[PDB]
């Protein structure tokens, strides 16, 4: 019961991502995973509402060549259940930048080195309405 | 590989696909793909400005298993090359409607009768710049 799959997105450093969605009344959680493919990821994205015994913290990773990097998380939870919610996602050689809905910003280390990023599949209790590049 | 592809697009009957994206300044055409996969699209849009033995003219068909079915012309083409274009989409039992915002808008029988598009892939000169759903 995934979400949305995007490829070939070609999106660039400095380019920016925003995607939008509906968080849902009885989220869970929700992932975002940025990268080249499956197995290959710059940005795993996995805001936790309640799910892993974790509670209102999103936590994220990266993924080379199959393998999960190390794990890290945010004190912020800009997210409400029941709420439409954006982030905004750009990047650079060093980190990638993900604004998220109340203004909250933060960087994950660019551990790939990935020229460009074409390819982001949704999944979990978030619903994109919209997705922008660039 | 080409333009953005996507999957598990969900769209189901009456709800809107709007798709906004840059046409290449030297456009010779463009398509847009929908259908369940890319061996089953209830709709391949392909406005041609000047490709193959057309000129100012869009080209529209479906695939079914593989199978290309028969082709069908429109005369008008509000489309111009190095601008902005958006579509929205949508579909029911009979057809799928392209409109666009100067008033003109496109139907093509559904052969498929598929009750939802899941995957939509861009080609050509054509660039995605934002996709909204419902």
């Amino acid at each position: 019961a995934c979400g949305l799959v995007a490829s070939n997105l070609n999106l660039k450093p400095g380019e920016c991502l925003r995607v939008r969605g509906e968080v849902a009344p009885d989220a869970k959680s929700f992932v975002l995973n940025l990268g080249k493919d499956s197995n290959n990821l710059c940005l795993h994205f996995n805001p936790r509402f309640n799910a892993h015994g974790d509670a209102n913290t999103i936590v994220c990773n990266s993924k080379d060549g199959g393998a999960w990097g190390t794990e890290q998380r945010e004190a912020v939870f800009p997210f409400q259940p029941g709420s439409v919610a954006e982030v905004c996602i750009t990047f650079d050689q060093a980190n990638l930048t993900v604004k998220l809905p109340d203004g909250y910003e933060f960087k994950f280390p660019n551990h790939l080195n990935l020229e460009a990023i074409n390819y982001m599949a949704a999944d979990g209790d978030f619903k994109i309405k919209c997705v922008a590049f660039d």
